[PDB]
């Protein structure tokens, strides 16, 4: 079964995207269902149509509500700067299509509300695009700590260090603009390791944070003002008991891509780190007391996923192979008729954990998460 | 743009890599060198080969590769086949005047890898042996750093390709042990990847002086004898007076895809480990004396081929990045009607190295590498 | 010259300090002062003679205040639980005698202002004993920082992270009752993380605090943990930095796991006391093709290493720490100058672990009052 | 008991040495024997009186032959250059001392075989120094093979790759003369993974080596001859069927003191790098299939040597640790009227491999090595 994919957006994620509509049914096969890239939105109708020979789209089109309005179309994947996702996606909703919007669902807490309000009376399947969770060592954390391996989890720790900004000659652009991006490191990175904590520990029950802006203007290439967060730092409760901390910043030199977590567990501990995303560390307490440490485990066919990707470990996992294994589980929501996560439900808990994060940081107190 | 139609041979692990490199190549690197056209695929029987077709998005199928040999159509052929084919398809290829890509090793022995050789070297075709290896970002900024002067004069270069799928003696006799069909086993197999390396790196091999070990010399069927290496170590004598060696094996337990160089230069060393493929590390002896050590350098825009990879350092390459580059320089090759570098030469010239080190391993001494 | 120490305590602390004496000329020579283990001073005099036969001392006790009242004695110290350190320290700074103690100062922030008060208006050395600063690969760091070579530090990331008494059937040592240790992992092993947060990037302002305790009670019958298995907290820097700092007892596969992580507007550092031959330095002045942390062991080229191995890597383990600690200590009382950390260093960590204490129970920001 | 060390030679493993004598008994309680540091040698009394001064000795004198004729001496701790070890070892044997050697033995096997010859009938305890072999990851290792956990050897790969003399401006020292050291890379670094390999997998059967000279020349401590190997490289059959290799080198820039190994057994690996030598990595077959890899284990209590070292794993080893679980394991030995690994059989074996690998680099041929026996 065929589903026409409308894409919004051919910029960094159109192309990760294009990428995993084109890959996906070769890694996991038979597919849930066969992706068609049928038609591609974009600014103007010269970028759309370059974006659409570039990422293989059937068509091209400038107004994105050509896409809501096509009865053909199944699934709307939202991949546009965070000002117009909950336009988008409302819309989507009304017209009863699938939806994957890219992160942060949107700018605040009470827009990402209006985009869950849409769509969770509806029988559509609806994802928010964190595909760092699905990266396999990630998953495969996930698979130790449910079955115990670690015990309890006493604790958490998550970063998110980055450096592609940490220059003052770097440009002005959306993801320094509130209007556009809703916040700085917090919206942009912070939000995939919070996830992750949601993912492998559990609900927040309250934050206690502090934001910092290193870098105030930047040249529009005569300066423009960077009214958003640099970095973020937070400590967590957890709604389960156990405590943590979180911290996000584009002004970390020789930091890249630093996406990491430690977890303590009763029984053990699980470090992860995306810079060396084929690996996951793992100690057990129950190694042998002459033998006992951090095991670094490379993932393969024995690990989660491993049956749709390389065939030995270390064959290399790279960027697109967590946005093939997100397409690959949408895509079986969809042909299953149930539902992902993680959905808009998801993307609007961390857009509250957002609001309670910058509230904690301007009244320099703990702030309770609201739940949903 | 110039459209060039493929035709792959094979749908197994190698058919779903072409697959994906073919799908994803234009999206990466824009505007393309040329569009390929997953246009017909071969597999053994016509019930395999509609179903690859199904998986990787081919248009065509058929069970009979010489119906891609002889259809006038075909621009490209891809030999993605066990090694006891990759000569009889070539040399046919080459008759119909097509571009060929070939997986590594050439073929089986020196005289049938001379064949292919002799039968494209006078032809106006682009021919290619997919050493995908060499085009790991990374080493492509070694190779950037060498020819820069940076490390100074190269002394010495180690190599390794480690594995350890095999070291099970449970697991079955498939055909990579299989000498008829194979040639040879960790040297065909995975040592030819590492001596590409070096000769890219370091240049062309004068002498080398080896063993060869089995240490499973019965396998499981699907009981069965091993006829082939189950590791090698070499010691090498490089044209130019550097040394080195390298040593491969499928019975290092931990190892999964350990493929790795140490180069020391007269001012500089260069340390790669494809298991963390993104890193390259390098000591420059001009640093400071209290500032010197391996620098760890994750690939990005900043390193080559990064215009057509991801945005940042550590975004994450994997497997599927380096069969894209090299169909991008195939696809560049052709369209510019240039040759690609590894070639046929390059195939054989290494399939006389392999040979070298069995007589090498067989006599226990010093053989010289012949030259094509 | 010698100086006559009377060194009061012969365990873990006592092992590591005696060797630091042994040790010290062999490895900064001409020493600053030749150490004599002229006195060990124990709980029992049984204890305290094997003590004095293992460690070399010329003399044992099993009464401190022999040690005080020995005019012979130069240098007293401290190396007994959390409990003694103030009553030994004021009597020794009575005497004028010279002091080193071991971390954390005392129990408490009133209890070390006793110590600082008793110091503050002599010219005696008084260093308190936190070696890990003086690690070749974090007084590499101060340099890099000092120099400007990473610019002006934004952020500060500190843990340490232990496993030891991870396990609930792990016994209810002294370390895990208040009335002796004070604090748990805070003033144990936190302290070591302020110390290097102090001397690499500066002064806290406040604070800002969660305190666990996981394993309730232990194995002495069992009776009560009334200390915290594990602290986060963080930081406001005086100098607008930011950071925090995690420790904790619970951590299994961290076995002495001290760290740091600084963000500076030119460049990162990064160290790990699990291989303390290294620093991680990450210069963004670096060719943008050739950037990233470089891995630099420590040697000849860096700070202390004429005074350690001949090649880097050869091997730092714990007693260099311990002896760098006793060359400067001894450098110091040989100038007539002082030493850093002293008795001001620290009472002002003392402050700030009670501003944790007191942050973490009212959930929310704490000042650090300044000495 | 205490036991009277002559040290002879107080340059970089005098001071090694003597804080291993000064140490000892406050890491391993009780001591076997308490070392005394009784009277150091040096070249000229002026440097012997000042050794004596820096490294806590009673006595000092400008002739070893002092020590050796002194009849308190129980000792005797051979800390000089290579040329000098022979004559030195073969006096205090017939003087009837207990010694200790620095590696190589000697500069060659026939001078080395000499040593052996004089103290094989001596019922004195003799050691020579690789004490590498004792770092506690390396005992861990050997802990682990010994107990079957990684099955049967099949392959062994080890490396000392050093830079200290990558430029070549820094001078000719001894290190550099083939009259005073006998070789280069091979004999100052070579040999210490060469008495690893025999300690973890096992005798050599045969070798196939290539030696190389990157710095033919260098300034005087004006330019003299570097008559030695810069670099070694060999390949190796064990006696018990396994194979490998061993590389070192004074030429591999980034490289500082990069000793490191790795094994492949038929049920587990084991990596080691004395860069970071507070840890051993194994990896074991038997680890179920969704949690197998290396572990990275930190030595402490729990492991070889533990009880008489620090009280945490992690805590910290470093050179002397090394030095300082050597000096107990000869004291052990002395007191128990024992003997010790290495002893000059191991270090005149080794000697006879290295003289192996010098005639197949020359003959570019396997060249079988010698049993100490033969
Ligand atoms: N999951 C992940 O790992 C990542 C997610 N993101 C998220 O993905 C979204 C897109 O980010 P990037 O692709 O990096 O941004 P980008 O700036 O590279 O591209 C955004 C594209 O949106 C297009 N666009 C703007 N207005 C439009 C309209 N009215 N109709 C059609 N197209 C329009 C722009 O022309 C541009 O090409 C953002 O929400 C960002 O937060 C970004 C990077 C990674
Ligand atoms: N460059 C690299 O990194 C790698 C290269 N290789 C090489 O790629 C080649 C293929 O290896 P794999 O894909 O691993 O083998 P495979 O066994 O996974 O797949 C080979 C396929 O060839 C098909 N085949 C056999 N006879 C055929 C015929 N007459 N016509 C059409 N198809 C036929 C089989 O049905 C099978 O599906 C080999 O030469 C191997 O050495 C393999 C793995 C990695
Ligand atoms: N890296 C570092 O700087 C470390 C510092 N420490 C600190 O060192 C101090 C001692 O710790 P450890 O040596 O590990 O404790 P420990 O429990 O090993 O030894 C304390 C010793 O003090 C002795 N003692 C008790 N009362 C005494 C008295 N009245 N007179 C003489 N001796 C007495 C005990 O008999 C015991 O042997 C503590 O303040 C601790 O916080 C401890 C470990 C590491
Ligand atoms: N086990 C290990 O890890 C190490 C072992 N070594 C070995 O230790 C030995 C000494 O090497 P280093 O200490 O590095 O050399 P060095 O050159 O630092 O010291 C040698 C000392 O021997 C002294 N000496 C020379 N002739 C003498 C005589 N007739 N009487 C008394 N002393 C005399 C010299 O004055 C010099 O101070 C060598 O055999 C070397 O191979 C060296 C470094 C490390």
């Amino acid at each position: 079964q065929n589903l026409n994919v409308g894409l919004i957006g051919g910029g960094f994620m159109g192309k990760a995207h294009s990428l995993a509509y084109a890959a996906m049914p070769m890694f996991f096969w038979p597919a849930p269902a066969l992706p068609v890239r049928k038609v591609i939105a974009e600014a103007n109708p010269e970028l759309a149509a370059e974006a659409a020979r570039r990422f293989g789209f059937e068509n091209s089109t400038s107004d994105w509500r050509s896409i809501i309005d096509d009865p053909d179309i199944h699934v709307v994947d939202i991949a546009t700067p965070n000002h117009l996702h909950a336009e988008i996606a409302i819309a989507a909703a009304e017209a009863g299509k699938h939806i994957i919007c890219e992160k942060p669902l949107a700018r605040t807490g009470e827009e990402s509300k209006a985009m869950y309000d849409a769509v969770k009376d509806k029988n559509i399947v609806h994802m928010v695009a964190f595909n760092y969770r699905r990266t396999p060592a990630v998953a495969l954390a996930k698979k130790y700590i449910e079955e115990g391996a670690i015990g309890r989890i006493l604790s958490f720790r998550g970063t998110y260090l980055q450096d592609w900004s940490a220059d003052p000659n770097s440009p002005l652009s959306w993801r320094f603009q509130k209007s556009i991006a809703g916040s700085g490191a917090l919206g942009d990175i912070a939000t995939h390791v919070i996830d992750m904590a949601r993912y492998l520990v559990g609900e927040f029950s309250a934050v206690n944070a502090v934001l910092s802006t290193w870098i105030p203007e930047r040249p529009l290439q005569p300066k423009g003002p960077v009214d958003v967060d640099d970095e973020v730092m937070t400590m967590i409760r957890f709604a389960n008991g156990a405590v943590g901390s979180v911290e996000a910043t584009r002004n970390a030199h020789g930091r890249n891509n630093y996406i990491t977590f430690e977890i303590h567990g009763t029984e053990g501990s699980i470090v992860f780190n995306y810079e060396r995303r084929d690996e996951l560390q793992v100690a057990f307490a129950s190694d042998q007391a002459d033998r006992r440490g951090f095991r670094t485990v490379y993932t393969g066919p024995a690990h989660p996923y491993g049956e749709g990707l390389w065939p030995i470990p270390a064959l290399g996992i790279g960027y697109g192979e967590t946005k093939i294994i997100e397409a690959h589980d949408f895509f079986k929501a969809i042909a299953e008729g149930g539902s992902v996560s993680p959905s808009f439900a998801d993307g609007y808990q961390v857009a509250l954990i957002d609001d309670a994060i910058v509230e904690s940081a301007a009244k320099e107190s703990w702030v309770d998460v609201p739940q949903i």
